[PDB]
């Protein structure tokens, strides 16, 4: 059974995906963007009241097999939208003028892995020629500054960045469906964990976007909202000012396609447990994260 409390395995993710769907289908519609190197389909909830021509903020969270609290972040996501819609008067605006893209986990095969083999599996599970060593790291397969800094051209490291930018299904599914509905998607949000930050584009080259002062200013706004639950500390910029060199990032070419609103948060903790984040602080994390996703929801809304 699923919970929202809990890390559900990918067979129950997918089950939920499929009910919650059908429990509220005024507020949700399911549909695969693309299959896994697996096989496996890779659901997408578009969440919201149906309406002419609105405008869309595109959500994905399991880029990283290990990253499980970002899983339960997308459900919980969900979760909040199913429950607050008339109940509350942010979350009923936001569904009624936007629709949320949400890409519960997007790394399926990997995420299956971490639950029947390696609870530090972090890439995709597709082979690579001339070695054993298995799969890419989606988050260094896009077509942004491909495979140059902070991008191993070794594919049995943990930053492969592939054969070829999109050379996974999984991104190229991905690219496909936000170049499919780039004239609609206004923000990118990417949920990962650990350490705590609000980051935002360039972490493939040292340079700034032009919205960097309006991304700084609504970052500084997102991390102070995230802290008022909890006390929850975040840090916050540019990768090129506040991370090592990370070419082929999503964040980075979704705002590269000209989507000004692109973010990557990398949830609890600072290290303490790392990527496995007792399923006692979901309920916190979710909650806390919220604030922040609100925040930026309730942004993009107002500078359409
Ligand atoms: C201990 C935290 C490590 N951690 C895990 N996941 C991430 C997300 C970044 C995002 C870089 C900007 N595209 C990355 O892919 O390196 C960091
Ligand atoms: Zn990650
Ligand atoms: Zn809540």
């Amino acid at each position: 059974g699923h919970s929202y409390e809990k890390y559900n395995n990918w067979e129950t993710i997918e089950a939920w995906t499929k009910q919650v769907t059908s429990e509220n289908p005024d507020l949700i519609s399911r549909t695969a963007i693309g299959t896994t190197f697996l096989g496996n389909n890779i659901y997408l909830l578009k969440v919201g009241k149906p309406g002419p021509n609105k405008p869309a903020i595109f959500m994905d969270c399991g880029f990283h097999a290990r990253e499980w609290i970002s899983h339960a972040f997308c459900q919980w996501f969900v979760r909040e939208a199913v429950l607050t819609y008339g109940y509350e008067s942010h979350m009923t605006e936001f569904l009624n003028k936007l629709d949320f893209y949400v890409l519960p986990v997007l790394n399926i095969d990997g995420y299956i892995y971490t639950w029947t083999k390696n609870r530090m599996w972090r890439k995709t599970r597709s082979t690579n020629a001339g070695t054993t060593c298995i799969g890419t790291d989606p988050n260094r397969n896009f077509d942004a500054g491909w495979c140059t800094t902070g991008a191993s051209t070794d594919p049995c490291d943990e930053t492969y960045c592939g054969s070829a930018a999109e050379s996974e299904k999984e991104t190229k599914a991905l690219a496909d469906f936000i170049r499919n509905n780039l004239s609609s998607i206004k923000a990118y949000l990417t949920i990962h964990s650990y350490s705590q930050m609000i980051l935002y584009p360039y972490s493939y080259d040292y340079k700034l976007p032009e919205n960097n002062a309006e991304l700084n200013n609504l970052a500084k706004a997102a991390v102070k909202e995230l802290a008022t639950l909890y006390g929850t500390k975040y840090t916050y910029g540019p990768g090129a000012t506040t991370i090592y060199p990370a070419a082929g990032g999503s964040d980075d070419w979704a705002y590269d396609q000209g989507i000004k609103y692109s973010f990557t948060f990398e949830l609890r903790d600072k290290g303490r447990y790392g990527f496995i984040l007792p399923e006692s602080q979901i309920q916190a994390t979710c909650e806390e994260t919220m604030l922040a996703i609100k925040y930026v929801t309730n942004y993009v809304l107002g500078h359409l």
